[PDB]
Order: C-alpha cells, then structure tokens, then sequence
C-alpha cells in the first residue's frame, strides 16, 4: 500500500495538509467544504490501509485514488486513465485563475474564527493559497502556515492586535508570492526545457553556496534536489516532503562535507531545517585554488576527455567557475559553460585542437561585461528616479517592446521588475550581480506562463523558448516592435470615476500606470517627453474631481478635459 507508506512517514497531520493542498490545485475553482470532505473521505480509508494493508484498494497508487475521489465533484479529464487523466489535470491548473481578490475583515473577527475553530482557520489559509498558486512548493506551504500560526497565537493576545498582526501578515504575504515566483520557474525549467537544463542550474547554484564540497558530493545533492522538484512540480505531493526530509537528514549528518553555514540550520524543527538549509548563505571561499586555464584549456588532454564523458567534463568545468565565482549570476555562469562546450565541439574538430581553444577566456570577457554594465547603468537610473518613476519608465518601455501583451500582465511584470532595483541597487558591486540577474529571471519567467496561456506575440514566445539562460539579454535586446499597429481609442478605458478616491493610494499608480500602459499602445512613436506631460494631468484630474462636492459626474467632466488635452499631445 503506498497511501499507507507515507502516511506512516507523514503522519496524519501533514497527510491532510498535504492532500488538501493537492486537491486545491488541481481544482481550484471548487469551494472549500469539498475539499475538506474529499479529504477527510481520503484520510481515513488511509487509517484502514495502515491496519489491513490489503483491504480496499490499498494496492492502488496514489494518482488513481486521488483521481477517482476528484472525479466524484468534477468532466473530460475524468474521462480518461491513469496516466492521460492524470497529465490532464496538470495541464489544467491556472497560473492566472479568475478567483475574486483576497480581502481580509477586521482584526477582531479573524482573531475570534482562529481562537473559536484554530484547525478550521488554517485549513482555509491553506486552501486560499493553494488554489491562486497551483505551483507553490508544498514543502515550503506547510511552513509559512506554521509562520501563519505562529503570528495570530502571538498577536491575537497583545495590546494593540492591528499593531501586531497586520506587518506580520503583510511580510508574510509578500515572501509568500517571492517563494511562488521562485518555484514557479523551477517547474518551468523542469517542464519546458527538461531536467538536464535544471541540473545544470542546480549545480552552478550549489557549487557557488558549497565552494568547499566535492564534485561528486554536489552532483549527489543535484541528483536528489532534482528528483524533489521533479516530484512536487508534478503533483506527487506526499514523495516530495518525503524526499524533501530525506535530503535535509542528509546534508545534516554530512554537514562538514558540505557546508560550514548549515550549523544554525541542523539544530532546529524539520520545517524550519529545510527551509534554513534552502536559504543558506555561500560558504567561504577555499584558500589555494589552481586557476581554471590549467585543466580546462592548457592541457592538451581537454579533447579527449570531452570525448571520454562530455557531461561529467562539463559538469566539472561549471562546478570549477561557480564555486570561485559567487560574484556571478547562475545565468552568466550557464552562458560561459555553453560558450566553452561550443567551443569545444568546434575545435575538437580541428587539426590543433589546442591553438583552436587557447583563447576560449578572451570570448569571456564580453559576457561577463554585458551583465555588468547592464547593472551599473540602469541602478544608476534607479538612485535617481526612485521606485515609482523607474516603474514607469518600465511600462513605457516593455509596452514598446511587446505592445500586444495585456495591459494587466504588462502592469504587472513591469511593477515587479521595479522592484528588483529596489531589492538590489542597494547592495555593493559584489554581489548586484546575482541579487539583479536571477531575479529577472524570476519575474519574466512570470511574463512567459502568463502569456503562454494566450499567446498573442511572437516575440515573447521566441524569448521565452528559445533558451531558457538568455532570456533576459533576448527581452534586453528588443526595442520597439516596428510590425505593431497602433490602436484606436476607447472611451471606457480612459475614463476616470470617483470610485479611484476610495481605493488606496497604491491602488491610485496602478490605475494611472495602467492608464500610461493604454496611451502607449496608442502612440508607440511618442516620446518620454510627452507621456510624462500627459501623466501629470491625470495626477490633476484626480486631485480635482475626488474633492469637489458631490461629483460623481466630474469624473465625466473633468474626464472630458482630460480626453480633450489627451487626444491633443
């Protein structure tokens, strides 16, 4: 019986987050009670199982039961088998579902429904996040549910709740969509450009946190990391914690093989080990490290050995650049191991191999530099705009290089991709690099699900697939989209209400950045010069119409100014 097996390894609390995480995202749009009765029905045919491991269909795998239990409330996808049914439902989870905003009632009354019903409160946490975010990293899920816990048992019983809970909860809520976003990517790497795009990842990423580990040791902790995202990204929820506990006892017992940072994390709770171990800090640096060009491009051996085992050989030369290079973002690592294997196959096929691939270092150089300088400009840029503008010039300039994308996804990535200036101009040359790079990464892999859903512009699409570590000098690279059709005005759409008044001063940007977003669309060839002149009306009309008497019409007034002096610029 496997739903015996883990739940013996799981226990019954887990178990049940486990399975109602699952449930609520691969149906996203049932209610609640559903799920909460699936899993409970679920629960205890388990409990059986345990006792008479041969009862039911304890036999069975966990996909066919949690398949037929689904199919009991679902219509196609339930049509099919084991396999196709299962993959269907994978198929079918939204990155973007129609669920209504999450708002959240008054201190008193949520502190009250977690005091009178605790496990009820936090099944419906769970629920809520699960089904916005079909990819969250399960593991992870039952941690910031802990850390949710943890906030109202504490705040709930103070002076001043409002005080208490409200930060609390909104830091949660950001590291909450960080944590998805990091996830999501992972899956995608798995997903869409298969599992040897995702080692490689994995062991640049960890040959720079574990300079001082073995080759051999890394591509241990690479080969099982991997089989835990290949897992939870496709649904096999329970396995993954599972595995996921595993490789935390693991990289706990062999600490001094690995890492000198892991200390702190191994003397702590399961949830919290895990999660401390996935954060760690790079360890220092070892002392007397040969220099590349020894091994990797002097030696008249190179060839050979690339013949021998082209894998390991190239598996050995990233694990070598990373781990002296925690300066370097994973991605410009990538890039050098792909112009260095490229190299090879080339000059492996020359007469001198050797004077073919001597100055291999020499095409370097420029990718390193690009990074760089990307950087150190566009921090610049931010220092002196501050985080609204820079957004701004963001939107301006992603809606002339892709104008066919939604307004609300353009908004949405170009706001996230402001705050990567926030998150990493602040920090010194030394490690901008990885801090700015990889989490463009995040943020366009955001941009490429998004729209993958309905694509509607090739130009994403070819950034997106073409390769997965030169995304970001791909979108970089494009400036305007000279093929694209301007549109035609919409009344509706640049018609401004009262009802902007009443939304909260965040609420009011992303109103007029949307706004910004639809001029563009209509005049890509117009300037920086004129868009910002234009911008600082609407500020006006806002102003205005939102205090000056009872005017629900001003917005129709004081809109009609607007689209008059609109229409001229």
């Amino acid at each position: 019986s496997e739903v015996a097996h883990r739940f013996k390894d799981l226990g019954e609390e887990n178990f049940k987050a486990l399975v109602l995480i699952a449930f609520a995202q691969y149906l996203q749009q049932c209610p609640f009670e559903d799920h909460v009765k699936l899993v409970n029905e679920v629960t205890e045919f388990a409990k059986t199982c345990v006792a008479d491991e041969s009862a039911e269909n304890c036999d069975k795998s966990l996909h066919t039961l949690f398949g037929d239990k689904l199919c009991t409330v679902a219509a196609d996808c339930c049509a099919k088998q084991e396999p196709e049914r299962n993959e269907c439902f994978l198929q079918h989870k939204d990155d973007n579902p129609n669920l209504p905003r999450l708002v959240r009632p008054e201190v008193d009354v949520m502190c009250t429904a977690f005091h009178d019903n605790e496990e009820t409160f936090l099944k419906k946490y769970l629920y809520e996040i699960a089904r916005r975010h079909p990819y969250f990293y399960a593991p992870e899920l039952l941690f910031f549910a802990k850390r949710y816990k943890a906030a109202f048992t504490e705040c709930c019983q103070a002076a001043d709740k409002a005080a208490c809970l409200l930060p609390k909860l909104d830091e949660l809520r950001d590291e909450g969509k960080a944590s998805s976003a990091k996830q999501r990517l992972k899956c995608a790497s798995l997903q869409k450009f298969g599992e040897r795009a995702f080692k490689a990842w994995a062991v640049a990423r960890l040959s720079q946190r574990f300079p001082k580990a073995e080759f051999a040791e890394v591509s241990k902790l690479v080969t099982d990391l991997t089989k835990v995202h290949t897992e939870c990204c496709h649904g096999d929820l329970l396995e993954c914690a599972d595995d996921r506990a595993d490789l935390a006892k693991y990289i706990c017992e062999n600490q001094d093989s690995i890492s000198s940072k892991l200390k702190e994390c191994c003397e702590k709770p399961l949830l919290e080990k895990s999660h401390c171990i996935a954060e760690v800090e790079n360890d220092e640096m070892p002392a007397d490290l040969p220099s590349l060009a020894a091994d990797f491009v002097e030696s008249k051996d190179v060839c050979k050995n690339y013949a021998e085992a082209k894998d390991v050989f190239l598996g050995m030369f990233l694990y070598e650049y990373a781990r002296r290079h925690p300066d370097y973002s994973v991605v410009l690592l990538l890039r050098l191991a792909k112009t260095y294997e490229t190299t090879l196959e080339k000059c492996c096929a020359a007469a001198d191999p050797h004077e073919c691939y001597a100055k291999v270092f020499d095409e370097f150089k420029p990718l390193v530099e690009e990074p760089q300088n990307l950087i150190k400009q566009n921090c610049e840029l931010f220092e002196q705009l501050g985080e609204y503008k820079f957004q701004n010039a963001l939107l301006v300039r992603y809606t002339k290089k892709v104008p066919q994308v939604s307004t609300p996804t353009l908004v949405e990535v170009s706001r996230n991709l402001g705050k990567v200036g926030s998150k990493c101009c602040k920090h010194p040359e030394a490690k901008r690099m990885p801090c700015a790079e990889d989490y463009l990464s995040v943020v366009l892999n955001q941009l490429c699900v998004l729209h993958e859903k309905t694509p509607v512009s090739d130009r994403v699409t070819k950034c997106c697939t073409e390769s997965l570590v030169n995304r970001r000098p791909c979108f970089s690279a494009l400036e305007v989209d000279e093929t694209y059709v301007p549109k035609e005005f919409n009344a509706e759409t640049f018609t401004f209400h009262a009802d902007i008044c009443t939304l909260s001063e965040k609420e009011r940007q992303i109103k007029k950045q949307t706004a910004l977003v639809e001029l563009v669309k209509h005049k890509p060839k117009a300037t920086k010069e004129q868009l910002k002149a234009v911008m600082d009306d609407f500020a006006a009309f806002v102003e205005k119409c939102c205090k000056a008497d009872d005017k629900e019409t001003c917005f129709a007034e004081e809109g009609k100014k607007l689209v008059a002096a609109s229409q001229a610029a």
